[PDB]
């Protein structure tokens, strides 16, 4: 009520509106994003898809189709009552073909659950977020020029998360991972 107003308030003083659509030639071979490039599911089993070097084939990623260099920029995410995912950013120059682990050192900010109750910071080691109230919709927040990385509960205005301080190199995307076969979609809200 208040707390919303207060988090509509705050997006519109500090950041603009990203409105982010999954580029499907980065999507890992398991994942199928939807014809308006705003939903994520997984298949059963890897796909027959190209081999471009811009596809995650290892990890079950896909990224953003416009990267951000600059400024001050927030996205949200319907994750809904999914038992897994993970979100946040990640560098242009990340490991796309072999395993990496999805650290900040190897250029991953990410948050995300697992198992249904697990709420995890991907930071190394890897963060126990206690969370009152689930998310059903996670705000994404952006500051280049600080390295900040924040999360939010988009329906209530609570925190999340803050990764450390950091320092970017290179342009940073929007990244979604799901792991699981399970019915709810990971869907993006459009600006």
């Amino acid at each position: 009520g208040e707390k919303s107003q207060a988090y509509a308030e705050w997006k519109k003083a500090l950041f603009q509106p990203a409105d982010v659509i999954l580029d499907p030639n980065t999507a890992n071979p398991i994942l199928l994003v939807s014809d308006d490039q705003r939903s994520l599911q997984r298949a059963d089993e890897r796909q027959n898809l190209p081999d471009n070097p811009e596809r995650f084939d290892w990890h079950y990623c896909v990224l953003g189709c416009k990267s951000f260099t600059s400024g001050r920029h927030y996205w949200e995410v319907e994750v809904g009552d999914r038992k897994e995912w993970h979100i946040g950013v990640c560098q242009e120059n990340v490991e796309r073909k072999c395993w990496v682990k999805m650290t900040p050192e190897n250029g991953f900010w990410t948050v995300g659950l697992t198992d249904g109750s697990k709420y995890r910071a991907l930071s190394d080691p890897r963060t126990k977020l206690t969370v009152a109230n689930p998310p059903q919709r996670v705000g994404v927040f952006l500051d280049y020029e600080t390295g900040e990385v924040s999360f939010y509960n988009a329906m209530d205005g609570s925190h999340i998360y803050t990764f450390p301080h950091t320092f970017f190199s290179g342009p940073l995307w929007p990244v979604f991972r799901i792991l699981t076969l399970e019915p709810t979609a990971l869907t993006i809200c459009p600006a």
